[PDB]
């Protein structure tokens, strides 16, 4: 069987300091032991954001993290007796921030411009919309993406003109109509949402100027 890691949940509240693990040295009978613990997040900047009890080794985190910041910490401990010897070989120990979602998804940008051209067949691409993430895109939704359209402007010659892959954030003509004459551009409003489109979001423009 094995040891497993150290994972701590980012953001988190309740009272600091918090025990992670316990820590410890067969010199407990045999002389007197003072745990100790170096590295970034620890002994270094970010200056002890971590703790160890040098009686007890329980490791310790005196406040809450962010994933966004620093999603992996890495520590090592260390044993010393009573008199200033290292009892024990320094041993690493890993700690983990695990992610929650506070992000607001970002569009790439404002102003997305684009074109189509009248000829166009319901189907054509036209341009495509992109955002970006950071929380852990990688094992939690909480970066996965959804796009939509909100507000297309001018309405005609009928609301909803273009359509826009959800997935991939790229816009379609969606119906025939498009009359360069008339209504020269549009106007959408993109509003990209994660979580799969149930959690935080944002919004900017894309405008499509139809071609002859
Ligand atoms: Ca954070
Ligand atoms: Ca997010
Ligand atoms: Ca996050």
């Amino acid at each position: 069987w094995v040891i497993p890691p150290i994972s701590c949940p980012e953001n988190e509240k309740g009272e600091f300091p918090k025990n992670l693990v316990q820590i410890k040295s067969n010199r407990d009978k045999e002389t007197k032991v003072f745990y100790s613990i170096t590295g970034q997040g620890a002994d270094k900047p970010p200056v002890g954001v971590f703790i160890i009890e040098r009686e007890t080794g329980w490791l310790k985190v005196t406040q809450p993290l962010d994933r966004e910041a620093i999603a992996k910490y890495i520590l090592y401990s260390h044993a010393v007796s009573s008199n200033g010897e290292a009892v024990e070989d320094p041993m690493e120990i890993v700690i983990t921030v695990t992610d929650q979602n506070d992000n607001r998804p970002e569009f790439t940008q404002e102003v997305f411009e684009g074109s189509v051209a009248e000829g166009a067949v319901p189907g054509t691409s036209v341009m495509k919309v992109s955002a970006t993430d950071a929380d852990d895109d990688v094992n939690t939704y909480n970066a996965a993406i959804a796009y939509t359209i909100v507000s297309q402007d001018p309405e005609l010659p009928h609301k909803n003109m273009f359509t826009v892959n959800r997935d991939t954030g790229v816009i379609s003509v969606l119906t025939s109509g498009l009359d360069r004459e008339s209504y020269p551009t549009y106007t959408l409003v993109v509003q990209a949402a994660d979580l799969q489109g149930e959690g935080l979001s944002t919004t900017a423009k894309a405008v499509i100027t139809v071609k002859d």
